[PDB]
């Protein structure tokens, strides 16, 4: 795709150079223009290459005196728009408001170009392949570019600053989006003195078709410079004593009013590095931490000592396993077999097994209600791994009432799955909080890095040992019987967890001394630049990435338990405008000091 308009570029320009009506449109020759329009009669209305005319590629490379000729010998050529598929939409005044030619869009407007044709080309969507996105319209050119003489000079010939885009985005939502966040506020301010004036249908309130008002955008996409530019609007001072100022937040498109019409599920939920940043921002910082320190912090530990409790249960349960001998004389037939089967299924024989049963029946109905919770659908794998316990829990019950051999192959799992899921709760304890987020975030780039290396040096090295040692035999060393276990015992040993062979009776093999001490060279290198390639992430900027983002799942984390839970409990943040000089909204008291 990315070589398609690489080679419509490339024919454009030949096209330019073939037709010499473009090529003096191109090179402002208006020597050649009358010599072309007037005497040796030519096609005016000329198309080009990407379906422009000799009028748009005056209007390309700033070329004015062309584009009056053009205008003066065919003024008709204004209302044509380009016909490519590329720039399907475009017009002549497009091309002269974002190159901020005054005197062009001045003489355009003088024509009457439209100043509501679209450009809905596909070079103009809002895309990553597309270096900007300034929208469709012309005003919201204008807007972009930073010309505040083109936008009003704009809106003074009937611009709508109403028209939204393909994306339902007002001229506001676009200028958010906008990377000169600190030029673009005064352009913010500038259409905003063309509203309507009334409190009903104002542009602030027109949303993004995903549901967005410009204020929302703004902290979606990490503006924050719009994000406190509009904040201004929506805070009333209550007064000025000395140095403290005691000022009052809105909160109305903030908290959590209507279900997804909130932004704080708004900002934990996008993955947007930037927008960690708004809720460290002094209306929303003094909220979630409001939230948290009552109402918050104490209820996550209830349910934390609930799920702890509810585990020492199943734990209970696994080590209080049925019991039951051998029953068979199978340990003779290769005789490495070890098995004592504990599986009989009895019928209320209880002097102590009801005690159990109970817990049993605790274990499933809370593994159905934690399926129940979870599954009718940053902390991730700690609610995956919930319904994956439930998951083993339920196939342990499944295991019995068939009695097959594998009882404790889903019991088992379910005891792992079920402890380190505790853990989760530990991002609610100050300490081990941000400990929590750097074990996490571990997981992915600095732990299957050094496991693949790790897993083709093992490959090598243990194999290797098997063909060592199937000659030899197993009655001695025996650390590779088969190749099974040659693997599983040099993995052991890649991580000197296991003692190494070693028999000082008989003669090793020529090979295993020689192959040994390539592997603790081998197996030790690449675990000491396992620690430093991992350590790469202890610079001061990640002191606040192991924090606020710790912050961000306790905030997080503080949201998931307000939507759930009743409205008895956690009543609603701030203090109600009602019974107050306010209206039925919802307020934050907030007072500061200017030292
Ligand atoms: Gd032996
Ligand atoms: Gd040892």
């Amino acid at each position: 795709w990315a070589q398609s308009r690489d080679e419509q570029n490339l024919l454009q320009q030949k096209r330019i150079w073939e037709s010499p009506l473009l090529l003096a449109a191109k090179e402002n020759n208006v020597q050649a223009l009358y010599k072309l329009l007037k005497f040796e009669g030519c096609e005016v209305h000329q198309k080009g290459a990407m379906g422009e005319t000799a009028l748009h590629i005056a209007a390309l490379y700033d070329n004015n005196e062309a584009a009056q000729v053009l205008m003066e010998a065919a003024p008709e050529l204004v209302f044509e728009p380009m016909t490519s598929e590329l720039y399907e939409g475009q017009t002549a005044l497009h091309i002269a408001v974002i190159n901020q030619n005054v005197n062009l869009v001045r003489a355009l407007l003088a024509r009457g170009a439209s100043v509501s044709a679209r450009a809905t080309g596909s070079v103009f969507h809002y895309r990553p392949h597309n270096l900007i996105y300034y929208g469709e319209h012309p005003l919201s050119f204008a807007a972009c570019v930073g010309s505040e003489e083109i936008v009003r000079l704009l809106i003074e010939h009937g611009a709508d600053i109403r028209a939204q885009d393909s994306l339902g985005n007002t001229v506001l939502h676009i200028l958010i989006l906008q990377p000169n966040k600190t030029f673009a506020c005064q352009m913010y301010n500038l259409l905003l003195s063309y509203d309507g004036g009334d409190h009903l249908k104002s542009l602030e309130l027109v949303p993004n078709n995903q549901g967005l008002t410009p204020f929302k955008l703004a902290g979606v996409e990490g503006n924050i410079v719009m994000f406190q530019h509009l904040m201004q609007k929506r805070k009333h001072i209550q007064w000025t004593y000395g140095p403290l100022t005691s000022t009052l937040y809105d909160l109305t498109e903030i908290d959590s009013s209507g279900d997804d019409q909130s932004l704080l599920e708004l900002i934990v939920t996008t993955k947007k590095r930037e927008a960690r940043q708004i809720l460290d921002q002094t209306p929303v910082k003094e909220l979630v931490s409001l939230k948290w320190k009552r109402y918050g912090r104490p209820y996550f530990c209830v349910l934390g000592a609930i799920y702890v409790l509810y585990i020492i249960c199943f734990t209970m349960c696994c080590v209080y396993r049925p019991l039951k001998p051998r029953i068979t004389n199978r340990t003779n037939p290769r005789d490495n077999t070890l098995l004592q089967q504990k599986l009989l299924q009895e019928a209320y024989v209880t002097p102590k097994d009801d005690l159990r049963l109970v817990g049993e029946l605790v274990s499933i109905v809370g593994a159905v209600i934690i399926l129940l919770v979870e599954i009718p659908d940053l902390g991730g794998p700690f609610h995956v791994i919930i319904v994956t316990y439930a998951f083993m829990v339920l196939v342990t019950m499944v295991m019995r009432l068939t009695n097959s051999d594998g009882e404790v192959v889903p019991m088992s799992f379910a005891l792992v799955l079920g402890w380190c899921n505790v853990m989760y709760f530990a991002r609610g304890f100050q300490m081990l909080g941000p400990f929590t987020i750097m074990i996490q975030k571990m997981i992915f780039g600095d732990l299957m890095r050094f496991c693949w290396l790790m897993a083709v040096v093992i490959l090598g090295f243990a194999s290797a040992f098997y063909i060592i040692f199937q000659t030899e035999d197993p009655d001695e060393l025996g650390h590779f019987y088969d190749y099974p276990m040659a693997l599983f015992s040099t993995f052991e040993l890649f991580l000197t967890i296991i003692d190494g062979p070693a028999n000082y009776d008989v003669d090793l093999p020529f090979m295993y001394s020689i192959t040994y001490a390539a592997f603790a060279i081998i197996a030790t290198l690449l675990m000491l630049n396992l620690l430093i390639a991992m350590m790469g992430d202890t610079h001061w900027r990640v002191a606040h990435e192991r924090d606020e983002l710790w912050r961000a799942q306790v905030v997080a984390t503080t949201v998931m338990l307000e939507r759930k839970l009743p409205r008895c409990l956690w009543p609603r943040s701030g203090i109600c405008g009602r019974e107050y000089g306010l209206g039925d909204r919802w307020f934050l008291r907030v007072e500061d000091r200017q030292d």
